[PDB]
């Protein structure tokens, strides 16, 4: 598998601060067919930071919509990022489930609309605090997982995150050795959903916390193929991180 | 008052038909100073539109997020539209309101940013049919104004938009007389919650279907300042619309 780093820089940046982070990125030698770098900015910032990012970089958007182009005030529609040629898109990030309340049906919605579009989608579940205190980790995932799974027509195009959400703002901290367990049965929930080929095929990152110091020990891991970065990819170390899956 | 006509492109839009559009409206004469017109673009869309646009036209966007910058994945925070200089967001569009379960604590948490921010925000609002037909309309609209009104503190900053639910794929039509009589309302609310002054200050558009055969008839009316425009506002003959308040 062709290992994938990610930086989600969520609801950050200024025209300046991409400026310069943009340029410290460029600095990085690395080669994209070895492995995919992807830059997710927020929508406003796309075109500022895929003309400041070297062609090298991928780049994407944090959300599209489920439905197309209409009257839906404040959405972005797939036919509107292929037009623009924004190559990923991510969908289902717990942020989004907890604050705007999207479900198991708007994330396949979503993921049926990327996929029509010709968008390579990278898509996130999992499981909260409640739900592995209570033993239902592999219920849950599964759950979130079998809601869009079935559509997948490129196991190269979609790329699916692990999101420990009992690990975080709770004062937990998944290990390694955790995240590879929970990584190695999605990749059998896809394999018996999809096939063996598909599920060797498919791309799962960690999408926790992480930093320069844990990257190694999470992409080292057999089953986990890289990260979807938070805060960390906002700074000039993320080529650092991304070192680890070079 | 400063008529304002707003142009609500919702969902709609390649680069290819903003290029054509856009260059459509550049060739309409009309001086910024003495009326206000303004475009929203999807997000995507905003560099494209704002470089394209002659500075004359206005810019906004259709939606902000109800937080501040951090980890908001998928949301454009207020302080990030400051800082690409944009001027306007849309805020409690019936479609947000219906298809994302915004609430009036939403619309109250997006102003309050978007202020904060020194945004100009169009606010919109309105009553259904059910409420219509119950007698309610004054009712509906008082709470939902109410929700958010005491943030103004420029009244010139905050621009408010009367949606008639009632007469949206409903099969009933507002009359511009209809629409008048609401409007003379809101400011009478706006009036005994802020004061008088403020309440002549203030702009309040009419966010129905507003097209080239009803525009003229609904700006002559007395409290309607201006029109938040759908459909029409993605033609060419929207320069006509924008005519009717010159």
């Amino acid at each position: 598998r062709k290992y994938f780093v990610a930086a989600n820089w969520k609801c950050n940046g200024t025209l300046e601060s991409i400026k310069s982070l943009t340029n410290s990125f460029n600095n990085l030698d690395f080669d994209p067919s070895k492995l995919d770098v992807v830059v997710f900015p927020v929508s406003v910032h796309y075109d500022h930071t895929r003309k400041l990012l070297q062609s090298k970089f991928s780049t994407g958007i944090q959300n599209v919509s489920k439905f197309g182009n209409g009257s839906y005030t404040g959405e972005v529609s797939a036919e509107i990022a292929k037009d623009l040629n924004i190559e990923y898109v991510i969908i289902g990030h717990f942020e989004r489930r907890k604050y705007f309340h999207e479900t198991d049906e708007d994330v396949r919605e979503k993921l049926q609309a990327s996929l029509k579009n010709n968008l390579k989608a990278v898509v996130s579940f999992g499981e909260s605090l409640e739900q592995r205190e209570q033993n239902k980790t592999i219920e849950v995932i599964t759950k979130q997982v079998k809601a869009f799974v079935d559509l997948i027509d490129n196991f190269d195009n979609v790329i699916l995150v692990y999101e420990p959400l009992w690990a975080i703002g709770t004062g937990k901290t998944a290990t390694p050795e955790q995240a590879q367990l929970v990584h190695k049965e999605i990749r059998k929930i896809v394999k018996d959903t999809c096939g063996e080929k598909q599920a060797n095929q498919i791309r799962i990152l960690y999408g926790g916390s992480v930093n320069t110091e844990n990257c190694s020990s999470l992409i080292q891991q057999e089953d986990i193929d890289g990260f979807l970065v938070g805060n960390a990819s906002l700074k000039e170390s993320f080529v650092d991180i991304i070192k680890s899956a070079m």
